[PDB]
Parts: C-alpha cells; structure tokens; sequence
C-alpha cells in the first residue's frame, strides 16, 4: 500500500504546513499539521468546548459509522511553545492521500488552548514521532505511521516541504523524480522518542566547513532552525546590521539584505539552505526589519532542524526496526 498527499503552508511565511486527512465513514476531511516532533493524533471535535472552537473544522464521531469510543482512555499533551489540549479517545478509519488505516486512535479534544483557538487553519495534529511519546492512558496508542507499517510497500514516509509552495508527504515509497543526487542516510537515536540525529557540522556562506557534532531532532512542526548559540553567532556575524533583539526575541536583520547560505552536514554529505530561506519575513507588515530564520536553541534545550532546514531537503524517515534519517538535495 501507498499514500501521497499535498501539504500546503498555512500562510505566506511558511509558518507551518497543513495536509488534508480523511476521518470516519463516510469521510470527514480535516486539515492537520503533520508533526514529526510528537506522536498524538488529535483534532478539534464535536466534543470541544464551544467558546474554544474558532473557524476550525471538527470531527463528529457520532456521524461516523466506524468510530468507537475507547473506554476509559484519556489524553493530555503540551508542546514546547506552551500550547496544550486534552480529551478522550475514539478509534476510526483514517485515510491520508490514498492510504487507509482502520482502528486509528483519533484523539478528540474536549478543551484546547488559546493558541489553537486562534489558529483557524489548523484542525489538529498528526504526530509522526515514536509511539513512546503518545499521551493516551492508561495504554499508549500507535501513530498513523506505526499502524500503517504492515501494509506499506516500504516502512517509510518522505517529507518534501515547499518554499512558499505546497509539497508532498509520501507514505510507503521513495519518489526518485523528486530529488537530485543520492540520499544520505544517518543513524537515529530513539532514546527520547524523537527523530534524533547527529549532524557532522556546518558552513556559513562560502567559508569553511567546521566538523563539530550537532545533536538535533528533525521536526516538521517546528517553524525555524534552532542551533547552538555559538553556531548562530557565527552565521549572523556575516550579516552587517544583524543583531539580537530582546523585544522581538531573537536575531533581526534588514529586509534589504542578501543573507548568505547555510550548510549543514549529514555524514559525508552537505545540504545547503539558500540565504532566502533564512529571511523569514518582516517582523510586522511594512517594517524594514525581518526576523531571522536561524535562532539559538539555548532556551529550548535541544537543537531543532525544523521547517527552514527540512524544506531545503528531500527527507526520508526510515521506520525499520532500526530507523534511519535520509537527506537529499532537491
């Protein structure tokens, strides 16, 4: 079995990507944030307190002939940004881009945090981390990917995120027409339940590649690229009039500027993020300041290769019993 679904940025800034998901019978189509940095499938629902739903489309279990209440199971999750939600749990049919899974644990939100209520475009999250992170209790539930694994042509999914443009989540196969060169595979640690890997270093612009280990997670639901302070200071040093701003909370630079590329290594391979990717956009509309697309991980406590990194790459999540991460230039 395979699936293939278009994923689209929710705004002109590429803050996040949404992908339509089909839940229930007959099918209820919601727009979910595919999040390789968590492992809960959660949605706005019939059950969600009314004054907390805000333009979002909801999943009504009672209109699905194939939904079933998972007796005594509840969940509660929070994200690095401080947002949260909680509720109880249905099993149901879930289809992504052709690929269907029966008895997928569909977590129904009874309450959502104010952040979610303001985000009109996001109808919930589909988590693609390891199942060890699932919040359901007393027994943890499998992700979409875990459940699909047996029927997939290959235990893998690939993320092809676009730079101000839709792209592609693929399940069960690697599309050779989508990248250039060859995929470079690197080892994953599952010890924290993340897609966690060790980058072999970095270069800024046209200068020298420093081999230094960067431990980091590949996280499709994190907008920016967060790296050790001293790496980040190295980058923005090449942008004159770049400075760190307390007020706006990170490095800011003149929209005027041509930003240098950033290169990060994967084994012996090099992936290069074009300067234009790191120009996130103006801090307010009309401003001559833009917010920087690479920022310090120091306050997060883990390095995150989020959307700014990943969209420069064709990325293969390899879900074999020993999982690997593949990067290719595209």
């Amino acid at each position: 079995s395979t699936g293939s679904a278009t994923t689209t940025p929710i705004d002109s800034l590429d803050d996040a990507y949404i992908t339509p998901v089909q839940i229930g019978t007959p099918a209820q189509t919601l727009n979910l944030d595919f999040d390789t940095g968590s492992s809960d499938l959660w949605v706005f629902s019939s059950e969600t307190t009314a004054s907390e739903v805000d333009g979002q489309t909801i999943y009504t279990p009672s209109k699905s002939t194939t939904a079933k209440l998972l007796s005594g199971a509840t969940w509660s999750i929070s994200y690095g940004d401080g947002s949260s939600s909680s509720g109880d749990v249905y099993t149901d049919t879930v289809s992504v881009g052709g690929l269907t899974v029966t008895g997928q644990a569909v977590e129904s939100a009874k309450k959502v945090s104010s952040s979610f209520t303001e985000d009109s475009t996001i109808d919930g999250l589909l988590g693609l981390a390891f199942s060890t992170l699932n919040t359901v209790s007393p027994t943890q539930q499998k992700t979409f990917f875990d459940n699909a694994k047996a029927s997939l042509d290959s235990p893998v999914f690939t993320a092809d995120l676009g730079y101000h443009a839709p792209g592609t989540y693929n399940f069960g196969f690697i599309d050779t027409t989508a990248y250039t060169g060859s995929i470079t595979y690197t080892a994953v640690s599952t010890k924290q339940g993340f897609w966690e890997w060790t980058s072999t270093g970095y270069a800024v612009g046209s200068g020298t590649f420093k081999s230094t280990s960067i431990d980091g997670i590949a996280d499709t639901g994190t907008t920016l690229l967060y790296l050790p302070a001293t790496v980040v200071s190295a980058y923005w040093a090449q942008v004159s009039g770049a400075k760190s701003s307390s007020s706006v909370g990170g490095y800011v630079f003149p929209c005027s500027a041509t930003l240098p590329s950033f290169t990060f290594g994967v084994g012996s391979a090099r992936i290069v993020i074009p300067g234009d990717y790191i120009d996130f956009g103006p801090i307010s509309t009309g401003s001559s300041s833009c917010f920087g697309g690479i920022q310090s991980s120091a306050g997060i406590g883990i390095n995150i290769f989020g959307d700014v990194a990943l969209k420069a790459a064709f990325v293969v999540f390899n879900g074999a019993t020993t999982p690997t991460l593949g990067f290719a230039s595209k």
